[PDB]
């Protein structure tokens, strides 16, 4: 059932980057994921112009914030093209290659963790703030998969033997024990109004 | 040969609104353009993972840019993945109608003309500094196609019946009259290490 992948050793060294470096401002790590989803929304509303039948996964285009205080959980959801077992694996390993070498070469040079999503390797930042990242896509030609990770050089992929979304990608933020402040209402409302007021996309902060 | 396209009417508002409001920092025309050729060369390097047949029309991924100073034309060439003729008139027409909607509503509520980009309609700032566009395009599924537009409503779609570029996007830009500092080799290399410094391809600046 559960397929155990090493990540590729600049990765591996990055996420140990972003889980030991003492930086403040983790906060960066909402506008990335947002950033992410919406740029899988824009893939799925550009592909459905010249094949309307995309769509019939899902006719809605959105982004949703999930905090769970039980859970200790951080959740975004949205119904973007999603990721098929290859991207998950090899596509989003070779590409990020590139751009992991590139930001650490940046850093050393004195640049910030918040500029991580200029190399296109921002889905690392959830590392700020997340022990356990938990990533449910499910794209129109593949089947659905949870992807998962604790760091440690290693993930997992599986078949989803769960409840079925509709095309999608759901992120879920193991959060750490002192970063519970990314369950509370009105600081996610803080983070969205000040870094991702200009998404072109409805984005919905449920209430608990 | 050459047919006539009207713009949608959003769009041809956009650019009455680009080449008619007074705003002296015209130099983000580059970076716009520049952060297009890498978003085309990203999309190209990815789709060469699970197909490596697709880099047959050019192993390298560049950006070129060539001033000529005779021509009062300045030379954005990339080896992106290239545009079809359906990207060309339908594509890039539809997705602009959106983001156009939500730059002029920002605008309006005191928001600046630098960021045309968060919208995706970051070309049409190149109305800032040239009176007319000229696109040349080659996908590896389509042939090799010349978009041109001195705005006014109106754009034009030919075959190129011309000298043929392997896969990529060459944009020329006609300068206006007093825009020719967008020609000179300091003054681009100074828009470039500001605003484009962290580009994951070679930029090239072409000498005269
Ligand atoms: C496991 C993966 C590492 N992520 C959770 S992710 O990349 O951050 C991430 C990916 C997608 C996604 N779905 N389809 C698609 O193309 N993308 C995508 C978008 C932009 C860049 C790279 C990408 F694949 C998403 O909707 C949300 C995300 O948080
Ligand atoms: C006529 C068109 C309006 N442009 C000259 S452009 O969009 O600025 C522009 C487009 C491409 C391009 N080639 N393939 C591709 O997908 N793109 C693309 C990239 C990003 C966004 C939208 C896009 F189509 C490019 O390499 C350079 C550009 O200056």
């Amino acid at each position: 059932e559960v397929e155990t992948f090493a990540f590729q050793a600049e990765i591996a060294q990055l996420m140990s980057l972003i889980i030991n470096t003492f930086y403040s401002n983790k906060e960066i790590f909402l506008r990335e994921l947002i950033s992410n989803s919406s740029d899988a929304l824009d893939k799925i509303r550009y592909e459905s112009l010249t094949d309307p039948s995309k769509l019939d996964s899902g006719k809605e285009l959105h982004i949703n914030l999930i905090p769970n205080k039980q859970d200790r959980t951080l959740t975004i959801v949205d119904t973007g093209i999603g990721m098929t077992k290859a991207d998950l694996i090899n596509n989003l390993g070779t590409i990020a290659k590139s751009g992991t070498k590139a930001f650490m070469e940046a850093l050393q040079a004195g640049a910030d963790i918040s500029m991580i999503g200029q190399f296109g390797v921002g889905f690392y930042s959830a590392y700020l703030v997340a022990e356990k990242v938990t990533v449910i896509t499910k794209h129109n030609d593949d089947e659905q998969y949870a992807w998962e990770s604790s760091a440690g050089g290693s993930f997992t992929v599986r078949t989803d033997t769960g409840e079925p979304m509709g095309r999608g990608t759901k992120v879920i933020l193991h959060l750490k024990e002192d970063q519970t402040e990314y369950l509370e209402e009105r600081r996610i409302k803080e983070i969205v109004k000040k870094h991702s007021q200009f998404i072109g996309y409805p984005i919905t902060l449920f209430v608990e």
